[PDB]
DNA sequence: CACATCCCATAATAATG
DNA sequence: CATTATTATGGGATGTG
């Protein structure tokens, strides 16, 4: 009755021997699909990743928007289908805090919006050490040190 | 500068051939 | 053994207030 992961301190079970295999890999970092392009040398733990990082060298974006007007073209599915949400109108990501009640587009807008009810600022400036609550705020504070 | 917002890319999960 | 599909995840870039 195996299929446990006996790391120290992992204790996680799983059901598909592929993606227990694949968990085991993560521990171990063992990536053997590398990128043959010059000068980039990425690696990947499957098949999958390394072809879809391809598409960073050669530019194919196989998944358009069919909007009229629009026609914009995206490397994955999953990024397609996060856009046509500006055409639908559709947010249904919703904030389950006690008295918010508000909607998002795309599953991290949400993620980037709970860090205002938690108040955090996980961001940091290497620099003076100011925090801050995007890391787009701390590179466009860095933009003013440089 | 704090956000929401739209774009980009990889990691993990899940199931199938 | 192998491949495929979708979600989860999170940074990059931008425009408003
Ligand atoms: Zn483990
Ligand atoms: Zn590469
Ligand atoms: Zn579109
Ligand atoms: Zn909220
Ligand atoms: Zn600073």
């Amino acid at each position: 009755k195996k299929l446990k992961c006996t790391v120290e301190g992992c204790d996680r079970t799983f059901v598909w021997p592929a993606h227990f295999k694949y968990h085991l890999k993560t521990h171990r970092n063992d990536r053997s699909f590398i990128c043959p392009a010059e000068g980039c040398g990425k690696s990947f733990y499957v098949l999958q990743r390394l072809k879809v990082h391809m598409r960073t060298h050669n530019g194919e974006k196989p998944f358009m928007c069919h909007e009229s007007g629009c026609g914009k073209q995206f490397t994955t599915a999953g990024n397609l289908k996060n856009h046509r949400r500006i055409h639908t109108g559709e947010k249904p990501f919703l904030c389950e805090a006690q008295g918010c009640g508000r909607s998002f587009a795309e599953y991290s807008s949400l993620r980037k919006h709970l860090v205002v009810h938690s108040g955090e600022k996980p961001h940091q400036c290497q620099v003076c050490g100011k925090t801050f609550s995007q890391s787009g705020s701390r590179n466009v504070h860095m933009r003013k040190h440089h």
